RNA sequence: AUAAU
C-alpha cells in the first residue's frame, strides 16, 4: 500500500466523430501551456500522441517509418497518454482527478438544455 | 478508451501476513457478518474479496481446493490480498479505486 | 474459531 506504482491511461481524442474541431489547440490553448497547467494541477504527465499529434506531416511519417519505439505512438489514433507515479491511493486519485479535468477539453457538444 | 464508456479497473493489495504472523487481519477486515467488508465495498462502490492462501475459514477445505487444481482457486496458491475491482467510466473508476485503497490502510495495520 | 464473496 506504501510503494511508488506506476499507472498509464489514454483518452482517446474523438477526431474522426467532430473533424472540424480542434482538439489540439484547444489541448494547448492560445499560448501553448494549458496542458503544461493542467499537468501540474493534476501531478500527472500528459503527452498527446497519435497521428497528427506533431504538427509536422512529413516529420510524422519518417519516425513511424523508423519502427524505433519511441515512436510506436504513431500508429495509433489521436490521444492523450496520461501518466502517474505515486503510492498506490495516491496515483489513482491524481488519475481520476486529471481525467475528470480533462474532459472539458474533448467534448465540443457537451449538454446545456436540461 | 473514450472518456464515457464504462471501463474495468482491478488492484490487488497484499496483506502483510509474513511481516504480522500473529494479527487476523481476516476477522480484522470482515467484521462481524462480513459488515466491515461489506461497508467498505458499500461506501467506496468498489467490490472488494479477500483472496489467496489464508483467506478461507477452514484451512483444511483450503488445501483440499489448492490441490484440485480448479481455476476458480488458483488464487489460493497465491499470497494472501484484497482484490479491489471497479466498473465505471474512466474518471469515476479511478477515483473509487483511490478512495477504497486510503480507506483500506487502516484495516492492514495491526492493532 | 469476527468469515463476506
Amino acid at each position: 500500500i506504501n510503494k511508488n506504482m506506476k499507472l498509464g491511461q489514454k483518452v482517446l481524442i474523438p477526431v474522426k466523430q467532430f473533424p472540424k474541431f480542434n482538439f489540439v489547440g484547444k489541448l494547448l490553448g492560445p499560448r501553448g501551456n494549458s496542458l503544461k497547467r493542467l499537468q501540474e494541477e493534476t501531478l500527472t504527465k500528459m503527452s498527446i500522441l497519435g497521428k497528427g499529434s506533431m504538427r509536422d506531416k512529413a516529420k510524422e511519417e519518417e519516425l513511424r517509418k523508423s519502427g524505433e519505439a519511441k515512436y510506436f505512438h504513431l500508429n495509433d489514433d489521436l490521444h492523450v497518454l496520461i501518466e502517474v507515479f505515486a503510492p498506490p491511493a495516491e496515483a489513482y486519485a491524481r488519475m481520476g482527478h486529471a481525467l475528470e479535468e480533462i474532459k472539458k477539453f474533448l467534448i465540443p457538444d457537451y449538454n446545456d438544455e436540461i
